[PDB]
């Protein structure tokens, strides 16, 4: 049980990268409860987004979320070197449970 994400994605500096997160009607599509995490290897994960498109304070305006049907997405716009990292989604899935995505390695061209 794991949400589907592309293994990797790339973009040029200044451009954008979009990470999808696909589940089912009982998780991604059933709730507004998608989170996104950014992790550099061997560093703690950052919370980028919760509840599809809510930013904790401190996350720049260039990070946004969208959802339609059973797919949520994170876009990192205005790409910076700083943004190269693995990105993970998760969703509530009912029954007090969460499910996580497989992660996407983002690189800059
Ligand atoms: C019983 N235990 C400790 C917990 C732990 C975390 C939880 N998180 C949720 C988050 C979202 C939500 N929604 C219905 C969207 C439902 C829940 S229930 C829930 C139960």
């Amino acid at each position: 049980s794991a949400l589907t994400q592309p293994p990797s994605a790339s973009g040029s500096l200044g451009q954008s990268v979009t990470i999808s997160c696909t589940g089912t009607s009982s998780d991604v599509g059933g709730y507004n409860y998608v989170s996104w995490y950014q992790q550099h290897a061997g560093k703690a994960p950052k919370v980028i987004i919760y509840e599809v498109n809510k930013r904790p304070s401190g996350v720049p305006d260039r990070f946004s979320g969208s959802k339609s049907g059973n797919t949520a997405s994170l876009t990192v716009s205005g790409l910076q070197a700083e943004d190269e990292a693995d990105y993970y989604c998760s969703s509530y899935e009912g029954s007090d449970n969460f499910v996580f995505g497989t992660g996407t390695k983002v690189t800059v061209l």
